[PDB]
């Protein structure tokens, strides 16, 4: 049978993203809009700096709706994210930039009418003024990564971890270690998964007609690791 959360994702769903950030006291806000098509694991989003970013756009990609991952039919019982909808879930991360600062993020992801909303607060501390982040030394591109998911029964949620490699302009790599937890907002049951991963690929681009600081993101996400 089709779960109620799952039914909410059978078509193209409009997405709204809102982020308030403060990194080493540099405050900024970003809004994003686009659509997600979970059947194909496809996200298309454009973000605009509303209130220039103090950090490189690529460092925000992971923060900027895992309910849009394509879960293969045979892994349907392991899709925590959709099972929490529409009431939603709270996602939390700490992102450790190697030899630099850290982001702590908290997002509430839920439906408001037909729109899937990702509302985020981000706090960055301990960054080096001359480092790859505040010094803007990261290339505008993105590698493919796997994201590893496991149940946290005691918390009625999941724990997730993965390592992002950001290409630096000198050919090197800035590592960003991600630690994540998700908890349902509702009091109802959710699907607690067996260990598995999401395979991501991402492409960053610019809108040639857009004069505001912005980022266009195309992302494909597919669950795997259970056969």
């Amino acid at each position: 049978m089709v779960s109620k959360g799952e039914e909410l994702f059978t078509g193209v769903v409009p997405i709204l993203v809102e982020l308030d950030g403060d990194v080493n006291g540099h405050k900024f806000s970003v809004s994003g809009e686009g659509e997600g098509d979970a059947t194909y694991g496809k996200l298309t989003l454009k973000f605009i700096c509303t209130t220039k970013l103090p950090v490189p756009w690529p460092t925000l990609v992971t923060t900027f709706v895992q309910c849009f991952a394509r879960y293969p039919d045979h892994m349907r019982q392991h899709d925590f994210f959709k099972s929490a909808m529409p009431e939603g879930y709270v996602q939390e991360r700490t992102i450790f930039f190697k030899d630099d600062g850290n982001y702590k993020t908290r997002a509430e992801v839920k439906f408001e009418g037909d729109t899937l909303v990702n509302r985020i607060e981000l706090k960055g501390i301990d960054f080096k003024e001359d480092g790859n982040i505040l010094g803007h030394k990261l290339e505008y591109n993105y590698n493919s990564h796997n994201v590893y998911i496991m149940a946290d029964k005691q918390k009625n949620g999941i724990k997730v971890n993965f390592k992002i490699r950001h290409n630096i302009e000198d050919g090197s790599v800035q590592l960003a270690d991600h630690y994540q937890q998700n908890t349902p907002i509702g009091d109802g049951p959710v699907l607690l998964p067996d260990n598995h991963y999401l395979s991501y690929q991402s492409a960053l681009s610019k809108d040639p007609n857009e004069k505001r600081d912005h980022m266009v993101l195309l992302e494909f996400v597919t669950a795997a690791g259970i056969t």
